[PDB]
């Protein structure tokens, strides 16, 4: 479709915030209730469900504050850089946002692993099936969100 190579850091940052950050902040606020209900109704007979509320919660958290770092601190440094402005600290700023991505990543591996690649049992209720659906979706979206930053946005500045 549109080759991101032509997008300058400024625009690439904008797209990421309109396509990935903003839609995700809400997705959580809308998905979290369902993930909590599942660990109360079915957690007792299915421990993995209790383990996921946790993982999901700690993922949501890591992702929520890692995204808010990119908006309150790191994107400015990135646009600053594109405008040939002395920043000096960007080399490591990228190396922190890269690690942050590996962290929030292995967490997506566990959730998939716990959910048996998001494949419900024979006893999954609608909510259960719905959660798995919404969750699997939240995995690929962020996989696109992170890939874009890693292999395009960050590489531009480099
Ligand atoms: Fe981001
Ligand atoms: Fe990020
Ligand atoms: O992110
Ligand atoms: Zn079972």
């Amino acid at each position: 479709s549109l080759n991101p190579k032509f997008l300058n850091v400024s625009s690439l940052i904008q797209y990421i915030q309109s396509a990935y950050h903003e839609p995700l902040r809400e997705e959580f606020k809308n998905l979290t209730p369902y993930v909590t209900k599942l660990s109360k109704v079915h957690g007792p007979n299915h421990p993995y469900l209790v383990e996921l509320k946790e993982t999901y919660d700690t993922f949501k958290n890591g992702m929520l504050e890692h995204m808010q770092k990119e908006d309150d601190v790191d994107f400015p440094k990135l646009i600053k850089y594109e405008q040939g402005e002395v920043v000096d600290d960007i080399n490591t700023v990228i190396d922190d946002l890269v690690s942050d991505h590996i962290a929030t990543g292995e967490l997506l591996v566990k959730m998939s692993e716990l959910t048996s690649s998001y494949e419900p049992p024979i006893e999954a209720c609608g909510t259960w099936r719905l959660v798995y659906q919404r969750l699997k979706a939240l995995e690929v979206l962020t996989h696109e969100h992170v890939h874009l930053e890693n292999h395009v946005l960050f590489k531009k500045v480099s």
